[PDB]
This record gives C-alpha cells, sequence and structure tokens, in this order.
C-alpha cells in the first residue's frame, strides 16, 4: 500500500468484505471466476501484478526483457519467499507452468497461456506431447526464459492473472488435493490461509515472509460468502462489512446512488454489450442493412432507461479506457437519434426495404430475465425507429454457443469480456480464422491491420493500429455495439488504497489500509 501523505491509520487494520459466493478452490490451477480470483491475489504471487490503475508492474520479478517479442527473460528477486520461508525461485514457475497447461491438472484457464503462443503449447494442451516440452526454462534459480512459437510484444501484460501464479510442488505432492487446507497450504503472497469455515468465511492473515510485506497494511481480511445482493448490502449498512460483492439489482443501486453516492462505487470493466450480426448469412452481408441496424439502435434509452445502471453508450467493439487503446469516436455517435433512424432507413431503402416491403429478422438470445429485457427493448427500438421487425428466439446455453458457431441465426445478443487488458483481447476474436468469430467476419483488411500490430515495436504505432482495426470494424459494421459493462460495489470511506480504474479489478488487500474514522 501506498498511504498517502497526511492520513492518519486506524489502530485496527481489518478489513471484511463479501466474496458474493463460496469458493470451491484456493489452488490456482483449479479456480475460474472473480471470488476465486480475488483471494487468489491475496495468497498467490506471479511474476507480475496490477497496479492502482490496472497496469503491470512488478510481482516477483523486479525486471525483464525480450529479443524481438520471441524470448523473453524475467529477473526473479532474489527475496522472494513462501509462507515457510523458502525461495521462491524460476523452477517453481517452470513447474507451476506445466501443471496449468497438463490435461491431467483440467485446469479452467489451461489455454490461458496459449494467448502467448509459449513454444509447444498446442500439442501440450491436446495431451500429445509431454509438458516438459513447454518453452520455459530455469536459466538458473532467479531467471526466467520463456520462448514463443510467434512475437508477442504483450506477452508480459498476461503474467499477472492468477493461472499463471506459482504453487507449491512439495506441499502439492505430499498432499494432493487438501494441499490448500489450513494446515498444508504454503502462499507466496502478501497473506496466509488462517482460517477456512465453509459457508461461513474465509480468512486470511497478513504474511510476514512476503518480500514486500513491509508496505502492506491490512493484517487480516476477511472474505464472506453472501450470495444474496441485497443482504450484502444490509450487512454493510449495519457496519459489518466493509466492501460488498460487486453486484446488485437496479432499484437498490438507485436507492444507494441517492443515500450514499460516493460509497457506492461504479467502475468501468472490460466487457461489451453487443448484438452479434451473422455476417456470411443474406441479408446480413449486405453492409448497408448491417449498418442501418448499428444506427438505429437507440443506446441512450437502453442504458439510461432499460437499464440505469450507468452503464457507458458503445461505439465499437474494444473498450476505450483497455491499457493501449486510444480510440476516436464515429461521426454517427455524435449524431442525433433522429438523424442516425433517417440515415439508417435511406440505407435500408437502398437494400430494397421500404415500408411497404420491411426487413424481419430474428434475434436470438440466451435464456436470462436481463437479455430477455434488453431483447424486447432491442426489438422495439427497431421496429420504432428504423421500421424493421424483429422475432425473438431463445435457447439454452450449449445450443445458444452451437448455433453461433453454426450460422445458424440473424443476430444474436453477445457479450465479449476482455481476459488480459490489451486491445488484442477483442480484437483477435474478429480475425477471420479465429475460432472464437461467431460474427462469421471475414476481412482481409482487419487481418492486416493486426498481423501488423505484431510487427510494430514502437507502442505508438501499435495504438495507431487497433485504432485502425476498430475503425475498419466499423465501417463494416461487424456488429452493433450497444454498451460498455460496469462493475458497482459499496466501499466505506474510510477504506482506502481502492480506486476502480483498473478495469479488470484486478485488486489486492496489500494495497488496502483503513483511514481512522
Amino acid at each position: 500500500a501506498d498511504v498517502p501523505a497526511g492520513v492518519t491509520l486506524a489502530e485496527k487494520q481489518t478489513l471484511v468484505r463479501n466474496n458474493g459466493s463460496e469458493v470451491q478452490s484456493l489452488d490456482p490451477h483449479k479456480i475460474e471466476g472473480v471470488p476465486e480470483s480475488n483471494i487468489s491475489r491475496d495468497l498467490f504471487e506471479g511474476l507480475l501484478v496490477s497496479d492502482l490503475d490496472g497496469h503491470p508492474a512488478p510481482g516477483v520479478a523486479e525486471s525483464w526483457d525480450n529479443k524481438d517479442a520471441k524470448v523473453w527473460t524475467f529477473h526473479l528477486r532474489k527475496d522472494a519467499k513462501w509462507s515457510d520461508g523458502t525461495p521462491v525461485t524460476a523452477q517453481d514457475f517452470v513447474y507451476s507452468w506445466q501443471r496449468s497447461v497438463d490435461p491431467n491438472t483440467a485446469s479452467p484457464y489451461a489455454s490461458y497461456l496459449q494467448y502467448g503462443h509459449i513454444a509447444g503449447i498446442d500439442e501440450i494442451l491436446e495431451g500429445k506431447k509431454p509438458i516438459t516440452d513447454l518453452g520455459v526454462k530455469a536459466i538458473d534459480d532467479h531467471t526466467l526464459e520463456v520462448t514463443l512459437s510467434e512475437p508477442v510484444p504483450y506477452f508480459y501484460k498476461l503474467l499477472v492473472h492468477p493461472s499463471t501464479s506459482p504453487v507449491p510442488k512439495a506441499a502439492i505432492e505430499k498432499f494432493g488435493e487438501k494441499w490448500t487446507q489450513p494446515g498444508n497450504i504454503v502462499t507466496n503472497g502478501a497473506y496466509t490461509l488462517k482460517d477456512w469455515v465453509v459457508n461461513e468465511r474465509i480468512v486470511l492473515e497478513r504474511s510476514p515472509t512476503y518480500w514486500n510485506n513491509a508496505k502492506t497494511v491490512i493484517n487480516q481480511v476477511t472474505y464472506l460468502p453472501i450470495a444474496s445482493e441485497v443482504t450484502d448490502v444490509n450487512r454493510y449498512r449495519s457496519g459489518e462489512i466493509d466492501m460488498t460483492n460487486n453486484s446488485m439489482p437496479i432499484e437498490l443501486f438507485q436507492k444507494l446512488k441517492k443515500e450514499i453516492p460516493d460509497e457506492v462505487h461504479v467502475d468501468p470493466y472490460l466487457c461489451t454489450y453487443y448484438y452479434e450480426i451473422n455476417n456470411q448469412k443474406p441479408p446480413f452481408n449486405d453492409v448497408r442493412v448491417r449498418t442501418a441496424l448499428k444506427l438505429g439502435m437507440d443506446r441512450d434509452i437502453i442504458v439510461n432507461k432499460v437499464k440505469a445502471q450507468g452503464n457507458m453508450p458503445a461505439y465499437g467493439y474494444t473498450p476505450p479506457y483497455t491499457d493501449g487503446a486510444k480510440l476516436t469516436q464515429p461521426e454517427w455517435f455524435g449524431w442525433s437519434q433522429e438523424k442516425r433512424n433517417e440515415e439508417a432507413k435511406k440505407l435500408l431503402a437502398e437494400a430494397g426495404y421500404t415500408a411497404d416491403k420491411p426487413l424481419t429478422i430474428n434475434l436470438l438470445y440466451n435464456t436470462s430475465d436481463l437479455h430477455k429485457k434488453l431483447a424486447i427493448a432491442a426489438s422495439s427500438l427497431w421496429k420504432k425507429n428504423i421500421g424493421v421487425n424483429v422475432k425473438l428466439v431463445n435457447q439454452e446455453w450449449k445450443t445458444f454457443l452451437d448455433t453461433r458457431h453454426q450460422g445458424t441465426f440473424d443476430v444474436a445478443r453477445a457479450g465479449w469480456c476482455a481476459d488480459y487488458n490489451e486491445p488484442t483481447s477483442f480484437l483477435n476474436t474478429m480475425l477471420s480464422n479465429s475460432s472464437m468469430n461467431t460474427a462469421h467476419y471475414k476481412s482481409p483488411a482487419f487481418d492486416s491491420i493486426m498481423a501488423e500490430t505484431l510487427k510494430v515495436t514502437d507502442e505508438a504505432q501499435r495504438t495507431a493500429l487497433y485504432t485502425k482495426a476498430e475503425q475498419q470494424l466499423d465501417k463494416d459494421s461487424a456488429i452493433v455495439p450497444v454498451y460498455y459493462y460496469v462493475n458497482a460495489r459499496l466501499v466505506k470511506p474510510w477504506v482506502g488504497g481502492y480506486t476502480g480504474k483498473d478495469p479488470l479489478d484486478n485488486t489486492y488487500t496489500r494495497n488496502m489500509y483503513i483511514v481512522k474514522h
């Protein structure tokens, strides 16, 4: 923590946070989701961490460098330690990354390091080659070299993810699935595990062996598993909880913002809500049709009326607060909605759709109260604004996904959330060849712009190329952007060190402190 000049710290440095649900695992290679990731960041530390602005900063690695973005060397601090006092070494990371990708581990995030194209990983993931073929090696006890099969300039940024944290081989081998129990677990983060009471609480204690412990302020943090969002708020109001989980209904959000607005933190998050157009099915292979749909949607109504949760109207795919993004708002976004509607209907007229002979589209969405509500709202705006008729169509997750990959739809409710804070986390899903491209968008120009982002060495040039990529997407109207996500939580005014500037909400108890109150 960096306690600002002049702040007086409370005598009692303890914190109670609601974590939203019972975490199932504390093992970094078994976790999935936010609740497990929150606790993981307190217990285990990777080569890099996210600073208060969400930018990469030194973790176990004090520095790093690279040759052509293909061979990366991490210089581990020599005083990094586990909770049993033993050194964190480069071999810990070799063991851990091999375990991460091993199909025997069945990690929910097994494929996460494939974003980095570590040599050998594709076949290792499929179980066709041994984990010891992975291009990670310990040059000595404090030096890790990672070899990639192609250039990845942003490789270092991936290494804040909890699935890239080290784990202790000796504990795992001695205890198996019981290695994370309070008596057995060995950790290298700012905190250790004290108590784990199922359905009650997880209690972590400040770890004296942590290399940066002199800068840690909170001595104990408790994580609670309250799934009821209103209950979480009630217990916050009663003084038991210092920080709620980052979720609440809209009507309670509205009331809280009126009574304690500074305590309701509404923070941008790297997900985009959009309608995915199937670009390969007629008439949606017609850019004029796609453009009409894009312009006809009224984002302001969706965001201020049908939501009112402080979600921000979207003009593109990559959120503009993505680190590495400097996005231009397209001209159409600064028009009035009527002007958008007019220009839209004009486009539809050219494509042969006028008031006598209008377009009908089917809108696919996965069964959900939010998605149903938005889809009814979407249908109504397109009908009224641009004369387009919409037939709602709903399916169950597995079928909804399969349908999208098969291309048996017109337009689909969609959301994408970034796995890491860099524009490629969104943009690579629109490459023609991407297995994630359910828009079925195929633009040689787009792919060409993106290919070049891996060749440039200058960050400013890369950023300019990502902007060009978004501009190409928008010119082709690949999708209908609706909004960029926010997450809301309550934080007591005496809880310091929570800025909300990290759009992946990768926070750490070691950054926080209790102000005297």
